[PDB]
């Protein structure tokens, strides 16, 4: 999911965003291709005997890193105008100790395809693996069910053996684990049956592409897949476009709502935002869909909302912060119920400095909307929190300053240009 | 000194007493807290496990004079010198980040290795943001944290309930300049003991046991510690209770605090097992029929996620359908129970157990401590002789685990793999 280290804290070379508030918005914003779909779709070219064409690919750091890793392993690549060309005919793995760190982070997606196609694969134990403990993120248990022999012998995890189909149960709903095992099953011998499979549109596209490429797969879109493996034979890929970034789209919608403004989104799929559109409706905003486009209409009054995060197709945790920001304008008390898994409320402290009335009680945030928000100097954290602070700034009185935008820039390309075209008064300055 | 495994015969019935050890998760922060003591600190009822020894040895490497025998430790950090703590025994230790707070606060800077911990993908760490709010300058070069600056009191909000974050910031606030206010603080008994010890040692602290603490920092002045015993290990206790329940047997636990297991005792009651408390001891009585249970994990004092697996194992003997609702892995033990004939179905984050079916013995691979506990329990109730491999997480969590089950009557034996 993430392609580099904790460079967030390195604030010697850095920039920040200055945003003036209380400006009505207007116009159109084109939604980019989903970063989380593109990553597994690029890793999937490991399964293609021919040239793979992929369109609507966001030009972000993680995409570039992945492409460069495949080049280092022999793949012939090209990437321009959000379109990539992949050919893994010459792909070969390198000696366990070559591109060490790059291969360790990408192993959550590449481990499966590489072990399946090439019969073996080595990944380095991260720092923090006490004698014995194997990485639980890799789905090592899953691959063992498919006949893989796994061992820890020189500071690395060494997987080997020919993969065969089997019934595999996911201990928890995992987007990357699903994608990693879907690609392993694709080349294994015989039929694989996956249970408790993530239903996210990103997983669905992966399956659709493989199906379109000749693989027998049933249950697409459900939590239970049946895959008839090609028994080592690579597939004939066909050109396709990466799906629109539903989170990015959700965030532009909240920008239109929090400023209580008419705006329109292009190159967007409403079917992937069901839960989000329903909540915007619960808050008084009418939605209007015309295939690849969505238009948001202002509300008479912004009404409070109750949100509980869950796995797709429920309300996405990746939109929780943007809705907390919008709930600040609602005429009444809102409630947001989150999962105690990876902070998730990093944006709260910074909103308090903008005069927000927010109280945390364990995993549940109570928002008392109505107060006028005041501008402030805020420190952004993850992508999620970063989106929320920009939204709050657009509705607050005065000029705000959003610092530490490292996670935001690695998540979205031309972010200023899009807000600028919608009429927002945003400018980047040197820290 | 190679890998070993456990061979367990499906027991018909247990009986006797089991003494509960001191909580490893309390002991770790309490040992790190001697960094805040100007004199000798005495700590009793300390479990003899790998993480305890490693931590003691880390403090020795930094200058502290130490000793550890018969579950009792002596700590004196009068000679604690440098705050450079970047070794590999420390890198692998998950609880080592607990030292960052005390060392930065007392000495003005420190270097510690990022724990990580087998995960490929990592977090922004919540400890680091918290210390920045207290004026600290943080930087990451290589896989180490370089912290510096003088700490000052401030109002700090925890983005999520975190046991170690709380402990780490409670110790930092203790020596910082001025008043600190902590919000959304974990209420676990482990955090509570830390606060009690510091209060007893002369620190002005209010709200102990609640989710909101108020700390008046001693502005660099160290505290006078008083001798104490680490609290009993509530998870270990919960696990011996499930052993007694899954074998539907009368057993008793000693050196245990029932107040720290209220949610767990309530569920055992919901399943037909009578509980009987007498001072520091609990006695479990068999049920006429084991009844199904509905469990939802939550923050203390609710049902602990650290007992969820042991209850899934017990639900296999219940006459009916049970439900366990978890936080999004936490169900790594499910696959191995299926090979013992269990009827368990996962639907996202909710497991449905259809108890009643007879469990059969099997050759299983344990994973984390949680899963490891569950497999031993299932083995005791299954028919035949099971074999539980990969017990490295179990041995680092409990000492003389065989000896305790043996004394309760279980047929368990350790063999070389
Ligand atoms: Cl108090």
């Amino acid at each position: 999911d993430l392609g580099t280290e904790n460079l967030y804290f390195q604030s010697n070379a850095m920039t920040y965003l200055e945003i003036e508030g209380t400006n009505h918005l207007s116009g159109n914003v084109t939604i980019s291709g989903a970063k989380n779909a593109a990553l597994p779709l690029i890793v999937s070219s490991i399964l293609a005997k021919n040239e793979v064409k992929i369109n609507n690919v966001p030009n972000v750091a993680d995409i570039k890193t992945l492409i460069s890793l495949l080049e280092n392993l022999g793949a012939k690549v090209n990437f321009q105008n959000n379109s990539a060309l992949l050919n893994t005919n010459t792909l070969n793995q390198t000696i366990a100790k070559y591109d060490i760190v790059r291969k360790m982070r990408a192993s959550i997606l590449t481990l499966g395809p590489l072990l399946a196609r090439f019969g073996h694969c080595e990944v380095s134990l991260p720092g923090g693996c006490a004698i014995g403990q194997r990485p639980i993120d890799l789905h090592l248990l899953a691959l063992e069910k498919m006949g893989a022999n796994i061992q820890i012998k020189q500071g690395y995890v060494v997987a080997s053996g020919n993969l065969k189909g089997n019934e595999i149960l996911f201990d928890k709903i995992t987007v990357t684990g699903s994608e990693n095992i879907i690609m392993a099953a694709a080349l294994a011998k015989g039929k694989t049956k996956l249970l408790n499979v993530a239903k996210e549109p990103e997983v669905v596209q992966l399956c659709e592409v493989l199906k379109d490429a000749g693989l027998e797969i049933k249950g697409i879109g459900t939590d239970e897949l049946e895959i008839y493996g090609s028994d080592g034979e690579l597939l004939e890929f066909k050109e396709f476009s990466v799906i629109p970034d539903r989170i990015e789209a959700g965030t532009y919608l909240c920008a239109g709502a929090i400023t209580n403004s008419k705006i329109t989104l292009d190159k967007v799929n409403a079917t992937h935002l069901s839960a989000v559109l329903a909540k915007l409706h619960q808050m008084g905003f009418e939605t209007l869909i015309t295939e690849d486009s969505i238009t948001l209409l202002p509300a008479k009054e912004i009404k409070p909302v109750e949100i509980m995060t869950s796995e797709y197709p429920g309300f996405p945790t990746d939109m929780q912060a943007q809705f907390m920001a919008l709930a600040l304008k609602a005429n009444g008390t809102s409630i947001i119920d989150e999962r105690l898994f990876e902070n998730r409320f990093m944006h709260v402290s910074e909103l308090l400095r903008m005069g927000a009335d927010i109280k945390l009680n364990g995993h549940i945030a109570t928002i008392v909307g109505g107060k006028e928000l005041n501008a402030a100097d805020v420190m952004a954290t993850d992508l999620r929190a970063s989106s929320a602070l920009i939204l709050a700034a657009l509705a607050a009185k005065g000029t705000s300053k959003v610092h530490r935008i490292y996670h935001l820039d690695r998540g979205y390309e031309n972010l200023e240009e899009k807000f600028k075209d919608l009429g927002a008064k945003i400018t980047r300055l040197e820290e």
